[PDB]
């Protein structure tokens, strides 16, 4: 006796459904098949017996716009529960926050985003924590890195902008025979190739600025936990901390996840063929995409990747810096010089004076920021405009 | 000599990178990737002497956000021009306006869309102007209807909700001929599947609420315009009606037409499927999609239909229209129960009680809207979810 | 037995009560303070049966973000119902589409908003709609220009940008007495001021831009009908011409509706303080404000306005209209140069090129926009640094 | 030599003038009189060289409508500059993450806002920092409670929800003698009832949410730096913590805070009145409100306050709590029963079950927050309807 308005019971709706559907019915007022915007502050009570009888009483701890998103999150990621936060960084920070105290220990990968690394050493590390920055692409190297006072793992697949793996899976298994937890930072990845959630791993923190977005539209973070008990600490931290996502940026990302698969499936057809672009052409010394068959972890790319390969790659232009610079000042539209990646908008960025600036150049030389290293963000333009661009941009060089 | 953020010049951007770029640059000031929201009703002149020296002065004449998705539009549809409104209808009833004075002709397809209908025959018919509503299948039903008085004809292809196609290039060589107006509305189409303005119409109309948009978010309209003298008469007439789109919806819109063509592939691959299945089912009695040999135009579809057939498709119930509202009111999710299409949520409609109940039973009839007759606006679900829908609501028919 | 929620059973509220709360109640579904922005086109439907049972279909027709807005100014204007649209001129543009037919006669003030001038001259007079320009401050006037074909009297008080004013109450009941619809632009006055509907007339238009908003933030309009079957004809032909409001526009107004007395007490105050100071300065020729005694129509203004008598003000500069673009040039800050009015920002203007640009200056001198003519709009900075501000470019004229 | 478009050289904008105009000028691309939004990720740079030659790179570090409100949050307040937050807890939270290490002593006042107190009772105290509850009414507890480890006095005036006073300028001069920071919360205040940082405050911290919206609109938080060196350090830990403001937000309360003056003035003359009202009812046990004789610490009111007393009272009902509960529950409309305060709708809450509820009852007790105590957020309704209102609810307790 299914009526309109009702799912088929006992079916599992299919994976692109829950994108365009997940955490998301009708407005039960009206029928809107969009939710409203919950512009809106506070919420009134109907008396001082029935507080919180509706569910909601300030937005700074809860809005229903926002709530609608960590329903829909906590879906694709595959976790008992999300919160959104104004950021990426506020949603790190918000782990870090909750699961450190002093004399704790963290082992981080020494490749994570630059940002990541920074709110670690120049402000975390003040309360007497330490973070030790260690090589994730060997589980074993993580294995014998966790020292007794280890309460944290964090690990980031695919490595910003290095492209480095770390194996989920195994590092999870680690952590868990261990009693460590594990923090991964998929990003580069999205939902739709790699969910560390499915691969054991505890929590799970997006920067939906990214992909989930994938318009240059909007900031936001995202924390999906595994188990209730998680999910509770981060929500109780994250009203203590006053860093949620706004009810016109949930609404923003609940328009934009609608499109990710697809998004992300233009992305990374068209990043395939300009990284096998970038691998023939003589002026480019080394690439890294984890499609090409020459990417040094092709064995754990394969194993922990559905679908695709993801829009971001990097590449190294031969004659050094200056080249790399002659280059970068000399690639045309449709590419943007500028920060950030994930978007529509094919995007070209150099880490060295960009992202990692903050970073010495013999540390970023020893984890593989090298002299001419460009990140590549690719979009969903025609891919024979972006590679017109960078063949002109490398004739330049 | 090309640096950084300029096009090459003498090269034209390829069909994907215009929806991406198209009329838009980063903001010269902040170089913000995308244009800022001139949520704003006024702009401050410098002098007297230099009045609209910035090109700009109330927003209801012109708004920055609207401009740059106007630029973007007619790059996009081929046009010279194109003008933004607050609705799809707007748009049409500017054409209507501007173009039509007491004792003049219009001819008009008699498969419009049901409001275009009712513009026409309940308000614009009111100043004394003669709407005639003709077979546009066979294009010597246009050249014969054409009088002396006749300034518009109003061709629809694919037609809502029936799905017949107009010869564009046909009706387009007798319009030019007889010195008549070739206005074209491709909403049902989408510039990536037919644009008008290459097929030698004089105007195009968009309801930008339907693909443009694909999200269910905004209203809008468009009128793209073959030359100078018809854009400034609708630029014009547009600033007297007061019905331009708003900078808060052009952003949207900017946003939503990025993804335009990985979105109406993957509607248009989902409704070849769906077109399929019901074909083969025992209690349809007909399915129309341009994309299946059954297709009455297939000759015409395969001649004027670029890399897809669309994401509109319809088909007859047996049993009438009882069959056809015990199947409506048992179509389950992720399908949606009302009125409008082209969105990324899969829509039904029985167009006879929703958007064309206005038309009497006996006319309804005689244009092709028949008793069981189901209009489908496929979106980008997993397309098992929306045929398993489709297969329990026809159980119950 | 009355709650928390309910208001007092047999009581009015007063004015200001009803500014802040108008229309409005807590969201029912979450108890939000403030109503929901319904970004979205279009609603589900529970059945065929039940089609409309929640109260919306498509938002070309109506949204429920508008429909609160509309009841709140139906209730501040004193009407039976209100239709919002994208602007003023939108507003305006529907009342004469569905008023005036083919041979009708219409009475319009000619010192009625440019706009309103333009679009009946340079439109509506196509469709064979005699429009009779005449002054409107004699009641009398109005009574002798009625024709046997006049269907509309079309009143604006006070006049744009010359502050003539219309006996409303004197104007419709000679309306009545004639049988003839009575239509007041009081955008001017705003309903804190003047409630034409109060003094009898039929129907009220705002452009809703002005002060309504008064944050130069969106462009906005409404007509609020003094009867249903009035109601009924402005909502089916707003559906028609998709100028209606967007859900984003009408949650703005709503917020900024909340403040409008506070408002325009504060820029009336300032207005007359600006006015006293102008009619004092002895290269100042003529100043115009309802609230100087020096004001011709000072009786009218005295019946007619409630509360203050305006943010609008206009003088002249000695010296003709070199003068006057001295002073306009050397107009500092916080004034600005540009077009609009009623914003909490003070605007200055110069409507021979920026509002009536159109109209011939035989026309222009005519009516009374003089060569040195100023149009001021007074906001709620601090009134000595407006007047600091005049003082200076009165010194350079 | 000035023209239009310049401020006067030489002289400084008065109070109001500055509530409208402070930190905006119109866009110097188009002459818009309100700054655009700013709806957008990452910044496009002109070359590798030309990095950030447009002060902007991505909206978490800085983005130009954000850039813009803390321009006129500065001058408002009278700050060196001002870092604008997601929330006023996000700001709160920066202050004690940027200036508190282990070991280091933390003073604040005992009846600070709940939030604040449980963000260092229930996180930043596991970092090993001492953070002492005290009494701020006499600045002696003050002096006689720094410690050599003391880095932090946080003062809070009038108190969250008892309405005690703070001597601001006598605390700043212990706190300059003592070289320990005093950030001072006055978001109760409003700058225009008082600056602390024309007091010698060395930081203030807002809840923008509160007054500075004062349309329950949006959620936000300011730090207003006496000097450059405090500034840095606030900027840079925003960028780190992820928790800035989003350019909407910003947008929103650019447009609020320019009637913030009438606002607060309208408030506070509803709520002298309501004080008066509450004063002389038989049911009514205590009133809070600095305006009347009652109020413990006049002498300071009329020595901190400028042009007003606030919109926020207080007052305790016979009979203690059971009384208080049927009272709330029977607070008709216009009152909103819900958190929050400052906004134009009228807000009451007992915050023994609301705000205050974490807090044990002999502490609550202990501190002022008594069984019958209500917090009045007075709004701009008319004042009649809010005291019928109260009389009504007051009957019933
Ligand atoms: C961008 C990014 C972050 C930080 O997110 P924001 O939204 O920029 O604060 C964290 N991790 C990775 C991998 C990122 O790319
Ligand atoms: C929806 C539609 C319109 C009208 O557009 P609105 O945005 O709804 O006003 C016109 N033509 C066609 C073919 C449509 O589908
Ligand atoms: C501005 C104005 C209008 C037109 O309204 P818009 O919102 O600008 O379209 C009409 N009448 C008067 C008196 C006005 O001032
Ligand atoms: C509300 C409030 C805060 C916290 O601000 P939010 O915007 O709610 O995070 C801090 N201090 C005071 C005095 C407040 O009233």
């Amino acid at each position: 006796g299914v009526k309109a308005g009702d799912w088929l019971p006992g079916f599992t709706p299919r994976e692109e459904t829950v994108y365009v559907h997940g955490g998301v019915e009708p407005d039960p007022l009206t029928g809107a098949i969009l939710p409203p915007i919950y512009q809106n502050t506070t919420f009134v009570q109907e008396s001082v017996e029935n507080y919180l009888s509706k569910g909601f009483s300030y937005s700074r701890t809860s809005n229903p716009t926002v709530l609608s998103l960590e329903k829909k999150i906590a879906e694709i990621e595959g976790g008992f529960g999300a919160c959104c936060f104004a950021t990426g960084m506020a949603a790190t920070v918000t782990i870090f926050s909750a699961f450190l105290a002093p004399g704790d220990h963290c082992l981080v990968t020494n490749c994570s985003y630059g940002g990541t690394n920074r709110c670690a050493r120049l402000h975390f590390s003040k309360y007497n924590i330490d973070f030790e920055f260690i090589d994730f692409r060997d589980p074993t190297n993580v294995e014998k890195a966790i020292r007794p006072q280890t309460k944290v793992v964090f690990s980031e697949s695919p490595c910003n902008p290095t492209l480095y793996l770390a194996d989920i899976e195994a590092i999870s298994q680690i952590c868990k025979e261990k009693k460590v937890l594990h923090v991964c930072d998929s990003t580069f990845a999205t939902p739709y190739m790699m969910r560390p959630l499915d691969l054991g791993a505890d929590i799970v923190v997006q920067s939906t600025t990214k992909y989930y977005d994938g318009h240059n539209c909007t900031l936001g973070g995202a924390v999906i936990s595994s188990t209730k008990e998680i999910h509770d600490k981060v929500f109780f931290l994250r009203n203590v901390m006053g860093n949620i996502m706004s009810a016109q940026t949930a609404f923003y990302t609940l328009l934009t996840l609608k499109t990710l698969p697809i998004r992300v499936e233009k992305q990374s057809a068209n990043a395939q063929k300009i990284a096998e672009f970038l691998s023939k052409h003589h002026k480019v010394e080394h690439v890294i995409y984890p499609g090409i068959p020459s990417f040094p972890q092709k064995e754990l790319a394969l194993k922990q990747h559905k679908n695709v390969h993801g829009g971001m790659l990097a590449f190294e232009v031969k004659g050094g810096t200056e080249a790399g610079i002659r280059m970068m000042n000399h690639v045309p539209r449709p590419w943007s010089l500028c920060e950030s990646l994930g978007a529509c908008e094919s995007i070209i960025t150099c880490p060295a004076v960009f992202t990692h600036a903050n970073m010495l150049r013999e540390d970023r030389l020893k984890v593989g920021i090298t002299d001419g290293f460009i990140r590549v963000s690719v979009g969903i333009e025609d891919v024979n405009d972006l590679i017109d661009g960078l063949d002109y941009a490398l004739s330049k060089a």
